[PDB]
């Protein structure tokens, strides 16, 4: 019996396990319960703590993963099962891993808590990319992940009702991040230095829990990789919430009252939502999710822009950052004429008529202003530009110029931010060339995956990674992502409204530049809102 | 006659002529000056069509230029040479439609390609008899025969009572048909060829080009057209019926007037300073770049709006050169926009641009006046005073000028049409205007016209053979429908402008460069979602 691998929380007592990483082992502790199965009475529940348990619980394997969607457009693909479920499904899914030195630290250690992306419909903690070995073993990080409901189970919200009041999928986090400061001394983390950090609706999750007071004592730095709370897609309305969830309910049903209506569907296998969650969206779309947090006036007071529009900032430090190539993974999923196996070179036509499920609630003058903002007028008919505008104009609607809105409210609130690209691709990336830069293939470097031989990256990427890795992790000890070791002269400023400097995170030294996609995000935060408004 | 230079004594077909010998740098040049072409537009012609000149007799003088016609005199900097040059030179009458006429002295032996120069003004100014229009360098150095008229400007020009008799309306356009109506009948007499006119104008003469070549009759006066910094199309150059009938109905109450008939017979008992004194009085809304008096859209002389026209006709038998100059808007700021001065360095704060777009787009709801501030807007430097003010002339000078051009130049291509197009980046060693207006509208005519060879002017060397240059591409064009020397082949090529490649070039004391897209991304906003976005807002 390992003592390293021992360890008593408030709940009883931890087996934990012990794996190589390329340099060490390192202490795992896998399937920690955190909260009592969401399950029967409890599905759209708030979540509870978990009871107490007997004896020496086993925390050496991945537990269950949230009921959820599961991708099925290209069978097979690695590029597209990467990301799918690798463990059973189960609305009985609400535990969280532990990643920590072998032996256990010495001193206390800041912690690292990723939550991860998905729509708000789909992901698992357990996912190969977010294996918190590397991090762990070689920057000696104690590293958290949890699972939490998405879908009709995180999501489904008759707002206002006792039975279904709308985000518990967020209030799943928040319960893991007060487990956290409970429990993770034991592991040798520091609670009182706790980073979150998560990618797309994951990146969204941790900008609501900044946007959320009780979610404000339970974490100190964050990070926000492709993803934000304010923008198009990461909420909705109560209003609109009441009809989606009202819409799945009479696909199913149900009712034969928010309480008769809840009633019945906790009486369905949880498949059958599952079967109808992609029909209740109001307009045929791309990078639009069914069942997402929800404007309650509870967890979220206000619309995440009025929230970070008038909320003080000032004891807060940020690192927020975009992928080249945003929008290019979602157009497979939509739009016609795109595809993983040709070149999608699009005609005109096929670009106007993608705009139209690009920005579903654009109206007819609003998605012709779109059109005309993002063609090439010396090539306004080339069909590699009019491709290349299309991922440009998702990627732009629904990621960069979101985050660059946040950076710019929050670092004139008295935020603390950090911004960068990440313009590397991958050399073992699955999806064709045209793509470029995908959505969510930083995450890979991020988490230290190339350190890993058998993966067979580069020995470039190799030092990429443990360069990216310095950076995050030094932003978590001290809210700074530079290294206080490497005097050289590129140093990562902060991100100002003045100024508005990021950098380039890629193959070559940190390259200082200025303007976030400037121009055309004046175009979305600024004009296009008075536009639609105005009709 | 017996004792006069036999080389300056022509017959036309009014009457008899005595014309005068002119030095140019290299030599002599005959000038007819002052040829009567209508009967004076005084009395109860005020404001109707032009009527041919009734014969004379005699040997009529033609050594001095004529009367200018009656017209407001610019007064913003008394004195200041860069505002001077524009104004009258002449007396100021309602008597005032003649023309002059510029040759290779002795008169050329074979007939001779003709320019014709319609002078601009914004339809309210102009004259041809000002320094910078002086046609002797051209007549002596490329042997052009040269000719330019005066046309009535303002309310005697333009002023319409849509439908009615006695204001019919472009009346100013009819006095330039009836001068092409004069050189065919009579350019043969001075040794010019009839059948090879070319017309060039600027800004407003620029659009009265337009206008001919949209206008069925005046079609057969000509064959070539170069349009400088202006086009039919666009914001300023025409007005409805309906805005035509009420600026005149207002400018009558404002001078005590009072049925068209009683009105107009009212008006015609006004003296004309009178009428010029109210002219700026009629204008919807405080804007820089918009004229009282232009220009009405009849459904006669123009059939509908050049939009309309120029999308919808056939050009496949036109040969245009048009272009601009690098700064058209920097000019109008400071007769309109506060914050702008000829004495200062003109850095404005982001709020007098929001002012100023208000001014300069003055048909801008609040909606479309924010998209043009959003567009033009540094947003790394959004507040920057240097920016702004380069933004602000950047708005002026693209709605009324580059994107009109712009337009125009897409659709004659379009449509059959073989178009050249430039853009004149070079700033005149001897101009007056502050530095930070940069090549101002309007600043590239006196190096067409070859004013540079003039050695008491003081210009440069190179600006001298700069303008050689300039010389050559227009005649050329005159000559053959093409700028370039059929001979030089060494120099690089000026290709035409295509929809498929929207090559235009650039023209300065260097070499001529070769470049794609009339400022493509701006002009889009302009020609294609503004009209949209003001059709909804
Ligand atoms: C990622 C994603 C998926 C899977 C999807 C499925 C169906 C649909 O209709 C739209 C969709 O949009 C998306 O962006
Ligand atoms: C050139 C020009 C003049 C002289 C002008 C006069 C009065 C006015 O009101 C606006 C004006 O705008 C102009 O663009
Ligand atoms: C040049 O930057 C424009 C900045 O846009 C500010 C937002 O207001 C504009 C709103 O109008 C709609 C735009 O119409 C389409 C034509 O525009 C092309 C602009 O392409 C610039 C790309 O970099
Ligand atoms: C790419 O393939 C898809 C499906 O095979 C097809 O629908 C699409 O038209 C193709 N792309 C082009 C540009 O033809
Ligand atoms: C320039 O002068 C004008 C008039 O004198 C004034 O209104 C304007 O504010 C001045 N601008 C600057 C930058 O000095
Ligand atoms: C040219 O320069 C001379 C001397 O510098 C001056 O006397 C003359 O007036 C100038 N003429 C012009 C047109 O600038």
């Amino acid at each position: 019996e390992d003592p390293q691998l021992l360890v008593r929380v408030r709940g009883g007592q931890l087996r934990g396990i012990r794996l190589k990483a390329p340099g060490g082992p390192v202490s795992a502790f896998l399937g920690i319960p955190f909260a009592e199965p969401p399950v029967g009475s409890r599905r759209f529940m708030p979540p509870e703590p978990k009871r107490p348990w007997s004896g020496v619980l086993d925390a050496t394997t991945f537990q269950n993963v949230c009921y959820q969607y599961v991708d099925t457009l290209y069978p097979g693909f690695e590029g597209t099962e990467m990301w799918n479920p690798n463990r059973e499904l189960s609305e009985d899914c609400l535990y969280l891993n532990v990643w920590t030195p072998y032996p256990r630290p010495a001193s206390p250690t800041p912690v690292l808590i990723w939550i991860y992306g998905g729509g708000f419909y789909s992901g698992a903690a357990s996912l190969d990319v977010y294996d918190g070995r590397f991090l762990a073993q070689v920057e000696g990080a104690v590293l958290v992940s949890m699972n939490y409901r998405v879908g009709t189970f995180g999501f489904l919200a008759l707002p206002g009702s006792r039975e279904a009041p709308g985000n518990v999928g967020l209030l799943d986090q928040r319960l893991a991040l007060q487990w956290v400061q409970e429990n993770i001394a034991a592991f040798g983390g520091d609670p009182m230095s706790v980073t979150l950090f998560g990618e797309s609706a994951g990146a969204a999750s941790v900008g609501m829990h900044i946007l959320s007071l009780p979610s404000r004592s339970l974490f100190h730095r964050a990070v926000l990789q492709s993803g934000t709370p304010n923008g198009p897609w990461a909420t909705v309305s109560a209003g609109e919430a009441r009809r989606r969830a009202t819409l799945l309910a009479r696909l199913v049903g149900c009712p034969p009252n928010d309480t008769e209506l809840i009633a019945c569907l906790r009486t369905r296998p949880a498949q059958d939502l599952v079967d109808h969650e992609w029909h209740v969206l109001p307009q045929e779309s791309i990078f639009r999710f069914s069942f997402v947090p929800v404007v309650d006036g509870d967890f979220l007071s206000d619309t995440p822009e009025a929230l970070i529009n008038t909320g003080d900032f000032q004891d807060l430090q940020v690192l927020v950052g975009v992928v080249k190539d945003e929008g290019s993974y979602f157009l497979v999923y939509g739009v016609p004429g795109f595809s993983k196996d040709n070149e999608s070179l699009i005609s005109r036509a096929q670009f106007l008529a993608g705009v139209r499920i690009g920005v579903p609630q654009a109206s007819d003058l609003a998605a012709e202003a779109v059109v005309l903002h993002y063609t090439d007028w010396l090539h306004p008919e080339d069909p590699t530009h009019l491709r290349d505008a299309m991922s440009a104009v998702v990627g732009d609607h629904n990621v960069v110029c979101p985050v660059a809105q946040l950076a710019g409210r929050l670092a004139a609130q008295g935020a603390r931010v950090y911004a960068y690209i990440f313009e590397h691709r991958a050399s073992t990336l699955t999806w064709p060339l045209w793509m470029g830069v995908p959505h969510g293939y930083e995450i890979e470097f991020i988490f230290g995956l190339p350190l890993d031989p058998s993966l067979n990256y580069t020995t470039e990427e190799r030092i990429f990674a443990q360069r990216l890795m310095k950076y995050w992790t030094n932003f978590a000890r001290t809210g700074d992502p530079n290294d206080p070791r490497d005097s050289k002269s590129p140093q990562w400023p902060p991100y100002t409204t003045a100024a508005q400097q990021y950098v380039s995170l890629n193959l070559k030294p940190l390259e200082v530049r200025r303007g976030l996609r400037a121009q055309t995000c004046a175009f979305w935060n600024r004009f296009l809102p008075k536009l639609l408004s105005a009709t």
